[PDB]
């Protein structure tokens, strides 16, 4: 009934983050481990602290609440822990890295660099540069 | 890991609405179809609009993907009334305190939620007829 864009109330779009191959995005395991070393403080803080703390929050939660099922399922039956890692992986490594990268180097920079690395790692090898541009705050 | 309470940013705890019965809760079928007949054109908007309205944005698209692997399980029994037992909970909670939250005010939500609980743990005999009623004034 309802067609919701996660990514539409923070300036970008499910297709937009599509364009970054799926092998650009971290480990889920190395997002978490990332937003657990830099923001443990203000997630777990009793404070909105900004709208992309508040998504962020949900997205752990979620994945947390995806897995527990997946292990539930292990523990109740090797396709299924397959399935995640492969479709719903995709969609939390996009989530957590959009959400992580907004909060460290700023929106505005990290919607930038989404088209500047997807055009450059379209672009044929021996054509383009051979460090892709860069992500940062300065 | 991290221990993140989603209701703790709305002045609210995981403890206080379990405190509530699960049988409170409307379903997640009417509750979704709720959030839809009410505020689709908010949620489907290009602003924050407020920080429930974040919250629930992901919690319904999260409850997709839940639905998403259940349905793939099935196309690939016990399993599917796994989600209804355990997490359907969760988000009907989750649903329910963030669409309460829009439609009646936080702070009447969170007053609400120990009056029921307080209200449903006095035996019949003793209660009033009929619960507390949460409601705009
Ligand atoms: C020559 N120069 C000038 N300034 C800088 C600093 O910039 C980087 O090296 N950027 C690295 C660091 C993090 C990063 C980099 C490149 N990309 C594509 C990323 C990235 O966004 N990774 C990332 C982002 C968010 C995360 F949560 C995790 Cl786990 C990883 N170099
Ligand atoms: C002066 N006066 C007398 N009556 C009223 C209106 O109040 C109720 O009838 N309350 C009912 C209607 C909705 C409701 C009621 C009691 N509870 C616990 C609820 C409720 O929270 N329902 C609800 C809330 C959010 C939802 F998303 C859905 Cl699907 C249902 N005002």
């Amino acid at each position: 009934s309802m067609d919701i864009d996660p990514y539409k109330e923070f300036g970008a779009t499910v297709e937009l983050l599509s364009f970054l191959p799926s092998d650009f995005f971290p480990s889920v395991r190395d997002l978490l481990d990332t937003a657990a070393a830099l923001y443990r403080d203000a997630l777990e803080s009793p404070e909105h602290c900004s709208p992309h703390h508040t998504a962020l929050r949900q997205a752990i939660l979620c994945w947390g609440d995806l897995m527990t099922l997946a292990t539930w399922v292990g523990t109740n039956l090797d396709l299924v822990v397959s399935y995640v890692n492969t479709n719903v992986g995709l969609k939390f490594r996009q989530l957590l890295w959009f959400h992580i990268s907004c909060l460290t180097f700023g929106r505005e920079t990290v919607l930038e660099y989404l088209v500047s690395f997807g055009v450059w790692i379209r672009t044929p090898p021996a054509a383009r540069p051979p460090n892709a541009p860069i992500l940062s705050t300065l």
